């Protein structure tokens, strides 16, 4: 019911190259937006940390990079409340946009007609990328020409989504009700932790309307291998 | 160190078909192993549930099939502690092996030379299970020919991996510290939830050396055919 800016792209202030890449895209599809200076290990970060989320400042089970990332998202939720917005739409500076992205981002009526915004929902707009992937090892030596790659559980859906005001409130509180106890990074809570019960539901626009390209090429490269491996083992056992 | 049996294949006692399929493979590559009677919806299961993990018995957010599966894994962790094993190596009765499986399973020296076994690590030997995330119909109108599915439950393959004794302890405790609160199936914790935090590290042998029997047929079926709305 407002035309106050809802489209926010989290970006490190000096990330010149990315910001240009972003500007070209949003412009080209005639989509109004604003940047947001992403919190980095600094005075102004550490400030807001013990101010709003003390529990986190102590927690060394997170890199500062993840503390700075989580805050970026947190304050932008607080803004949805402050400006009393029905919903706000968050991105990171490393995305690519769909074809009819305008119809979803330029206007916001399709959204009004389909949802009650004080309900506690998120809508992922980013393609779904596997919440698991592997990194190459240096410490542990490859036996019989097979690496011991290390598994990670990053849930790359934080780079593009709508959050209801209801959901904004829910998340804001939920994060202040942690004391290093279940303190895991933002992705591993929003989409993962709370996907089992409580009234807070998560939707996935499908097909999606954006992507973190690099992750896709990697995810794809992994699951082509995984598949070819699987095929050769099935072929082996056929004797 | 020891040569006490480390290779355990979780299997439903009567699953004659599978057991034979298994025996042929482990034999053919000269790999010593033992079966383990997989818990089924029964007195003996429900017994051990409220005995060791009450929280779970209550939880109806899991099928009994998943309670029985989780238990199987749990006790086999407890055994790693009881027999004070450096590590134990668990499978389900539906796997297929690859060429040099013997070199990884017959012996366990390459393992000693590479890891400290009282640290918390798992090593997955299995390929990845598809699909990973399940999506559900939503009953909200598809805007610009794009439906708005609701996200459901993640699935990972628990059908083959090494677990350090340290890791055995970690997991054993971690599961007793749940009261239907974050009670999600075994896969959705071991590999997803807790690779996150607490210095618990998870490795993936790559290429893998095993795979769930029908994963290929299903993987192919996923790409070739999908559903309308």
């Amino acid at each position: 019911n407002s035309t106050e800016n809802k489209n926010f792209v989290i970006s490190i202030s000096t990330a010149e190259q990315r910001r240009n890449h972003i500007i070209e895209q949003f412009t080209h599809q005639n989509i109004p937006f604003e940047f947001f200076d992403a919190f980095t290990p600094s005075d102004k970060l550490t400030d807001h940390l013990q101010r709003y989320l003390p529990n986190v400042a102590n927690a060394a089970q997170l890199t500062m990079g993840e503390k700075g990332c989580l805050m970026s998202h947190f304050m932008l939720w607080k803004k949805c409340i402050d400006e009393n917005l029905d919903y706000i739409t968050l991105f990171e500076d490393d995305i690519l946009l769909g074809e009819n992205a305008n119809k979803f981002l330029a206007e916001g009526d399709w959204l009004k007609v389909r949802f009650n915004f004080q309900e506690i929902f998120v809508l992922r707009l980013e393609t779904f990328l596997m919440p698991v992937q592997l990194e190459k090892q240096t410490q542990i030596p490859p036996f019989q020409q097979r690496d011991i790659d290390i598994l990670t559980s990053k849930h790359f859906g934080t780079a593009g989504y709508v959050i209801s005001q209801g959901a904004a409130k829910y998340l804001i509180a939920l994060f202040e009700k942690l004391t290093t106890e279940e303190i895991k990074p933002i992705d591993e809570i929003m989409f993962n932790q709370q996907i089992n019960a409580t009234d807070y539901r998560v939707y996935q626009l499908n097909p999606a309307i954006c992507v973190q390209e690099l992750q896709l090429n990697q995810e794809a490269s992994l699951l082509v291998s995984n598949l070819e491996q699987e095929r050769k083992i099935n072929l082996k056992y056929e004797k």
